[PDB]
């Protein structure tokens, strides 16, 4: 993997992979693959 697990404190959906959603309200890699 090459994103930070969840929480991994992103800030940009670019910060995480498709398979991580980066929430701007919340700011953290959202392990779901599916939006």
């Amino acid at each position: 993997s090459e994103c930070r697990y969840l929480f991994g404190g992103c800030k940009t959906t670019a910060d995480c992979c498709k398979h991580l959603g980066c929430r701007t309200d919340l700011y953290y890699c959202a392990w779901d693959g599916t939006f």
